[PDB]
């Protein structure tokens, strides 16, 4: 397999996972996820993860 | 469950995903992988997910 189709292959499957993560908590919380920030997790050999922060809003 | 467990425990699944995915990528490549991309996916139901563009690095 060569690295362009590894890559699109693990690209998808974060998508897919985040897409069903989102509809997880929507559901859960009656409420609705606006917005994540992706955190680069670094260490000296090399990109470890991304942390995450999820933002979830409702009515004033 | 309240809402800020909820929330800290997606997080750390979605971290945990992303740093499985990247082990496996650097493995699988005998490359690294330096930063990913994310790209909202927004719907006028609200937020989808996010795409993600991974970016691999090799020697000159």
């Amino acid at each position: 397999m060569n690295i362009e189709e590894l890559k699109k292959q693990a690209e998808t499957e974060i998508a897919d996972f985040i897409a069903q993560k989102i509809a997880e908590m929507n559901k859960n919380t009656g409420k609705e996820v606006s917005e994540m920030r992706f955190t680069a997790r670094e260490k000296m050999t090399g990109l470890e993860s991304y942390d995450v922060k999820i933002k979830i809003m409702l009515e004033h």
